[PDB]
């Protein structure tokens, strides 16, 4: 039984970023956590098993873990350690994703373009770019 979201599965490593130091200003993340954080080279794990997606993100700053259904939402700790309430849905074949937290939102959408796969985060007007390719 494939699905269209089978476009995502694999092991992606992270191949470039733009703006992320700028974005997690936005968010709110901590100078040291920034520094930190912004050196990571992340791979990122995309499963699918039945209705359940999981992205797992490994790292030498933080592993982290999300597992979810489309459209039902779940809480989730993020690489930066908020406390946040995520629901992600497929929109046109992007995978779209709010946190919500103290009032604050921030919208993360992951694509496939080409041979990578294209992270765009968004937090009021601030968009980082991050780029993975296949491990
Ligand atoms: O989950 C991670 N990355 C994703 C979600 C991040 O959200 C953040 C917001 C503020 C501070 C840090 C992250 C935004 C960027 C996303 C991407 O795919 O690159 C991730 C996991 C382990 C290590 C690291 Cl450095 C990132």
């Amino acid at each position: 039984g494939s699905h269209m979201c089978d476009a995502f599965v694999g092991t992606w490593k992270l191949v470039s970023s733009e703006n992320f130091d700028d974005y997690m200003k936005e968010v709110g993340v901590g100078f040291a956590t920034r520094k930190v954080a912004g050196m990571a080279k992340p791979n990122m794990i995309i499963s699918v098993n039945g209705d359940v997606i999981t992205i797992k993100s490994e790292s030498t700053f933080k592993n982290t873990e999300i597992s979810f259904i489309l459209g039902q939402e779940f809480d989730e700790v993020t690489a930066d350690d908020r406390k946040v309430k995520s629901t992600i849905t497929l929109d046109g074949g992007v995978l779209v994703h709010v946190q919500k937290w103290d009032g604050k939102s921030t919208t993360i959408k992951r694509k496939r373009e080409d041979d990578k796969l294209v992270v765009e985060c968004v937090m009021k007007g601030v968009t980082s770019t991050r780029v993975y390719e296949r491990a």
